[PDB]
């Protein structure tokens, strides 16, 4: 598939709250900007393969998540709530207006909430293995139940992701359908080179809206997937077999609940669904965005 490994980003910093916040930033500076919100262990590294499809049409923003990435890392809890507040600001800071939205996992969640708070100001979204509710642990698939079950156990988590960095050494192979190379996994690995900076790898997958905990989580979720279900905003879902947080069945269910919306099989996949075909991806993007304009 010829999947590049480089990152041939010129690094923008912008002033968030008191901190840095690390971005992406090219394409044309007229138009909408099209804004990527990556997740768990990642960051804007994951769009770097898909971000080239869409540069050359529109602006590409894809910023680092606080105590993720290049961003700087505060001595923070680094909660969900944490998490949408600096979001915002970098939001504010770049002084975006109208976007559409590029999102995954706990990006997903960061994107979907700011666009229900915001929904005049979204043209588009495209997602894939975004949050949903989990009701039952049952619907998280076997191979990864385990490993979430045991994030999730008081002291054993941290001890597992933060001791071992086992969300980096272990679940992100886990969530890629083929094998990372070397390079790859440093980069993924250069963030969190000190076990102390893990913090955040640690404390997400414990917000993760499993079997009705934490309550909190679970009440924001669904409210975003109600707003989500009815909105009549463009919506491209890519998904995958058998897929991590979106089963083939759910995507199936959604592609037919969710209004304007359209369904994109990248074939295998699990959770890093933009390792595994980010081809189909990015110019799958870039044929629906222009049709965003109405
Ligand atoms: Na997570």
């Amino acid at each position: 598939s010829e999947i590049g490994t480089g990152f041939p980003f010129d690094p923008h910093y912008v002033e968030v709250l008191g901190e840095r916040m690390h971005y992406v930033d090219v394409g044309p500076r007229d138009g909408t900007p099209v804004l990527f919100l990556h997740g768990n262990p990642t960051s804007s590294y994951l769009w770097r393969n898909i971000i080239p499809h869409v540069a050359p049409s529109h602006r590409c923003i894809a910023p680092d998540l606080i105590g993720m990435g290049k961003s700087d890392k505060p001595d923070l809890d680094y909660f969900f709530d944490d998490h949408v507040r600096y979001l915002d600001a970098f939001i504010e800071a770049l002084g975006l207006e109208e976007v559409v939205l590029v999102i995954h996992d706990w990006g997903s969640a960061l994107g979907f909430h700011w666009a229900k708070r915001n929904p005049e100001r979204v043209k588009g979204i495209a997602c894939m293995e975004f949050i949903r509710p989990i009701p039952t642990w049952d619907e998280w698939p076997e191979f990864a139940r385990e490993t979430f079950q045991a994030f999730r156990t008081a002291d054993v988590g941290r001890e597992l992701i933060i001791d071992q960095n086992a969300f980096i050494e272990g679940a992100l192979p886990m969530g890629v359908v083929r094998p990372l190379t070397e390079v790859e996994m440093d980069h993924y690995r250069e963030p969190f080179l000190k076990p102390v900076d893990r913090e955040p790898l640690w404390r997400f997958p414990n917000e993760l809206p499993i079997a009705g905990e934490p309550a909190n989580i679970v009440a924001l979720v669904e409210a975003y997937m109600n707003w989500l279900h009815q909105s009549p905003v463009p919506k491209l879902l890519f998904w995958g077999t058998p897929g991590v947080l979106i089963p083939p069945a759910e995507a199936a269910r959604l592609a037919e609940s969710l209004p304007n919306c359209k369904t994109v099989d990248i074939g295998p996949g699990l959770f890093l669904l933009q390792e595994d075909n980010p081809d189909l991806i990015g110019s799958e993007i870039a044929r629906w965005l222009p049709g965003l304009a109405g």
